[PDB]
């Protein structure tokens, strides 16, 4: 697949996107790539924050279907109109297929001023599509269409503002963007790519919790949110449990809320007083479960004397397993067979140490009671 191999591109903090093309003649577009919706929306009018944007009117294969969506989320909102239009990947596999398209023709805090993409791949399932799940998602039409297997993959490998870098592959795994192996947690319904945490540790220390409130109302795998966010009764014991593992030296409590940065003279970061973050996921098998593993490197968020932010911080819609996360793992979607996989990442930052882990097998009882109803 070294053909989609670093077909990722973004500026710290902005995201991930591919470059795609819409209609005939070809619209080159760069898009923002989301594991965490389910619609594909493209700027359509001269926004000025955008480079480029979706012409219509120079499109033959161009369809309309006649119908607004209303998308507030969060964070914004957009707003459009439905159509369909033939869409290809330039860097992912040799094909043209018949998508949805939203052409974007209204929004708010939705386009970044300063980012070089203008439009949203939503990678996640029919049932979170808006205006409701009978708008075919990108992915289910490419499936459909095609002989591109069931599933694709994500390396996310970070970095005024820095470019990072990445991969998706489209249709399968690459097998060089990882160490180690796979180890598979179940998806445990296709709307989000929902999945079931079931034990987490700070440096090997349990924080001791039900397990219902790491999944509390969900858990999920997210590559259009930055950092790891946790419910806030999970978010308080990860962070008392954080501060006395580091205690060696002392920072203010908006450190801790993200409402200030720390600083250490340039080259000399003591990663070391920091502790890794474990979490356990639900296995493949009864009672069986592994865990992921990650550093401050992946934690403590660069920001431009070297100064970061910490990148946890609390949620009110569950975990989620944002760029924190992803960016110490290859990810494997594998729609196919309602699973993700994890493998550690061959592009992680870490130091002489330590470094960021995926084992298994671990014994967890219950694990199906750590699911939120
Ligand atoms: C209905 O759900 C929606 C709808 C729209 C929507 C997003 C979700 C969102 C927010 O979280 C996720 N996963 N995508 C989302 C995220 C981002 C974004 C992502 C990253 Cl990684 C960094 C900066 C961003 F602004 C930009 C736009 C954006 O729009």
């Amino acid at each position: 697949f070294v053909e989609m191999v670093d077909n990722l591109r973004g500026k710290s903090g902005q995201g991930y996107y591919v470059e795609m093309t819409v209609g005939s003649p070809p619209q080159t577009l760069n898009i923002l790539v989301d594991t965490g919706s389910s619609n594909f929306a493209v700027g359509a009018a001269p926004h000025p924050f955008l480079h480029r944007y979706y012409q219509r009117q120079l499109s033959s294969t161009y369809r309309d279907l006649r119908k607004g969506v209303y998308v507030p989320y969060t964070q914004g909102k957009w707003e459009g109109e439905l159509g369909t239009d033939l869409v290809s990947i330039p860097h992912g596999p040799n094909v043209t297929v018949r998508a949805n398209i939203a052409a974007i023709t209204e929004s708010d805090k939705f386009f970044i001023n300063g980012s070089n993409w203008e439009g949203i791949l939503g990678l996640a399932y029919a049932e979170i599509a808006r205006p409701d799940d009978s708008l075919e998602p990108f992915f289910d039409s490419l499936v459909k269409q095609t002989h591109v297997p069931n599933l694709f993959s994500l390396q996310l490998c970070g970095a005024v503002l820095a470019s990072v870098g990445g991969s998706m592959i489209i249709g399968g795994i690459d097998h060089s963007l990882y160490t180690g192996s796979l180890w598979y947690t179940p998806i445990r319904r296709e709307w989000y790519y929902e999945v079931i945490i079931v034990r987490v540790e700070i440096n090997g220390q349990d924080l001791k919790m039900d397990c219902k409130e790491y999944n509390y109302d969900k858990s999920i795998v997210d590559s259009g949110t930055t950092n790891l966010r946790l419910p806030k009764k999970v978010f308080e014991a990860a962070v008392k449990s954080i501060k006395a593992a580091s205690s060696t030296e002392k920072f203010p409590d908006g450190f801790w809320l993200g409402e200030q940065l720390v600083c250490w003279q340039a080259g000399t970061t003591p990663w070391n007083i920091f502790p890794v973050i474990s979490l356990y996921l639900m296995g493949e098998v009864t009672n069986q479960s592994f865990r992921i593993t990650i550093l401050p490197q992946q934690y403590l968020r660069p920001v431009e004397d070297d100064c970061y932010k910490f990148a946890i911080s609390q949620s009110s819609t569950g975990t989620v397993m944002g760029a924190v996360i992803m960016e110490g793992f290859y990810v494997v979607f594998d729609r196919a067979r309602k699973r993700i996989g994890f493998a550690v990442s061959a592009c992680h930052v870490h130091d002489e140490f330590r470094t960021a882990a995926v084992e298994g097998p671990f014994v967890t009882l219950d694990m199906e009671d750590c699911g939120y109803n």
